[PDB]
């Protein structure tokens, strides 16, 4: 298994729909691992919640917490954490207005090496209960040999680009992980890393974060052959007036990138109805209506949610992905799972006439390139060759449907648990 990707565990589908899925219980498990230490980066936290998917034996050992928590919410985590002594935090410099540090990862520091966990989960009971979500799971990076000369690098240059990302953060707690990461032979990996940090970045540094960074990486490590690009996801930030403010112009540009139709895949309001968890589904989908109302052109490139070859059609996506299919459907040119949703926070948007990239946000996602297999593109897997965790071709939006807009009342019809939907 070359991939190492995987879906959560989804409660309440048959047991064969999760025969290769992770709970974070099996993650943090000691079959994986005799913890040392880990760091879990993240967005939302519930501590008590978290402490107890470590095994007894483990919750004691040292967990730092990196969110972008401040004032009353950085108040709140920091109560969250006080009663357990092993735990520390380090808030992300978010220097940006409507920035958020949104970087799913674990790093798990064992006896027998390191593990780097990267998903789309927050650290919550129910974002790994009923919901499609993703993980990367790194191989287990054993410790250089204390008397050898190596750098420990992989051929996609993993090792470096995680220091760097974690460098930016410029954060005390975290140049200790730089270090530990220094220390292990990460030359295993096959997968590129791409990732958001908040700034204005220009010239040179274009290329190192968001959609840039997955730009550059596509120029030199994929190469040419009508093929659409899909992209996938649970929050929608501000796009512009029109596709020509920057879905169809930067972003789909860096996505096309090689050496077009754009197949955007959002749950629509029946999606979530009918979905195991119901309404409260949408809780975790944040399209405002206030967003929505700005860009109703963006909702004709928008299909449902259906992944019956992973039997998660009612389990709504928090994962976030984008692909490259062929005009078929049948292979792709690469693959991505990330943190990043499809907005200019997450992704990056042009400034000062096209020389300055902003970012507002961290994320961070593992890029499959078949290259770095020594292919030309890979196989989709039919029945959850990369395994394509929802189903294709993506369907279009029927007449009647709607995107899912979670500020607004649905209360004609009753949702999976008989209830109706009034935010407020
Ligand atoms: N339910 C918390 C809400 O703020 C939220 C919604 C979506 C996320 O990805 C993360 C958090
Ligand atoms: O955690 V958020 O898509």
């Amino acid at each position: 298994n070359p991939f190492q990707f995987y879906l959560t565990r989804v409660s309440g589908v048959k047991p064969k729909y999760n025969s290769g899925a992770l709970h974070i219980k099996d993650i943090l498990s000691p079959l994986f691992g005799t913890l040392v230490s880990s760091a879990q980066f993240n967005y939302c936290f519930d501590v008590d919640w978290l402490v107890k998917q470590y095994p007894p034996e483990f919750r004691k050992k040292p967990i730092l917490l990196v969110h972008g928590d401040k004032r009353e919410a950085k108040a709140h985590l920091h109560a969250q954490a006080k009663p357990y002594e092993n735990i520390s935090l380090c808030q992300a410099k978010l220097d940006i207005a409507f920035g958020t540090h949104h970087t799913k990862m674990m790093l798990l520091l064992y006896e027998e090496g390191l593990r780097v966990v990267i998903h789309t989960s927050n650290l919550i009971h129910a974002d790994w209960h009923q919901k499609t979500q993703g993980i990367w799971l790194s191989p287990l990076y054993p410790r250089i040999a204390d008397g050898t000369h190596k750098s420990g690098e992989s051929p996609t240059h993993f090792k470096a680009n995680l220091i760097s990302y974690l460098t930016a953060y410029n954060a005390p707690s975290l140049k200790e992980w730089i270090d530990v990461i220094h220390k292990h032979d990460l030359s295993e990996t096959n997968v590129y890393l791409i990732g958001s940090t908040p700034g204005r970045f220009q010239g040179s540094q274009k290329d190192n974060w968001g959609h840039f960074r997955l730009k550059k990486l596509l120029k030199d490590h994929a190469s040419s052959m009508s093929w659409p690009v899909v992209g996938q996801f649970s929050s929608v930030g501000s796009l512009g007036a029109d596709e020509s403010k920057w879905l169809c112009s930067e972003f789909k540009e860096s996505m096309l990138t090689l050496g077009v139709p754009l197949y955007l895949i959002y749950p629509s309001v029946e999606n979530v109805r009918t979905s195991l968890e119901g309404y409260p589904a949408g809780g975790s989908l944040p399209y405002s209506i206030q967003t929505a109302e700005k860009q109703n052109w963006l909702h004709s490139y928008f299909h449902k949610w259906s992944a019956e070859t992973s039997g998660r059609s009612n389990a709504m996506p928090h994962i976030k992905t984008y692909m490259r299919p062929s005009p078929d459907f049948s292979k792709i040119a690469w693959f991505l799972v990330t943190s990043a949703n499809l907005s200019k926070a997450a992704w990056g948007a042009l400034e000062k006439n096209g020389t300055q990239l902003m970012i507002r946000s961290y994320e961070l996602g593992v890029l499959f390139l078949p290259s770095a297999l020594g292919l030309d593109s890979f196989k989709v897997k039919q029945k959850f060759t990369f395994p394509v965790p929802y189903d294709l071709p993506p369907e279009l939006y029927g007449s009647k449907d709607r995107p899912w807009i979670w500020n607004i009342p649905y209360v004609k019809a009753p949702d999976t648990h008989g209830n109706m939907w009034v935010p407020s």
